């Protein structure tokens, strides 16, 4: 978790909006099961991927507000942000691989 961001509604604008590259946002809470597949495999992405990608953490209990911005209806849901705006999304429960595919498909 060395390479993970936890953000909070009050460090969202900076740390996302005012940053240039790509940035995925992991919504997430302790009551959901995907979540935490998910969760175990980011360490490995963070690795595979660094220079061209930076991950985050949002636990939407703690911060209730940012999800609603964008639309959010459920979770697991994954935000992918170029220069701060949404590039790409996806949501429910996926494989390793899976996550590398919509990756590879959505970077450069
Ligand atoms: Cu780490």
């Amino acid at each position: 978790s060395d390479k993970i961001i936890h953000l909070t509604d009050d460090s969202f604008d900076t740390d996302v909006l005012k940053a240039d590259g790509a940035i995925l946002v992991d919504f997430w809470a302790e009551w959901c099961g995907p979540c935490k597949l998910i969760a175990s495999i980011l360490d490995e992405i963070a690795d595979e991927y660094q220079g061209k990608l930076t991950v985050a953490k949002l636990n939407i209990d703690q911060n209730p507000g940012t999800a609603p911005k964008y639309g959010i209806r459920g979770i697991p849901t994954l935000l992918l942000f170029k220069n701060g705006e949404v590039a790409a999304t996806k949501v429910g429960a996926l494989s390793k691989g899976q996550l590398k595919e919509f990756l590879d498909a959505n970077l450069a």
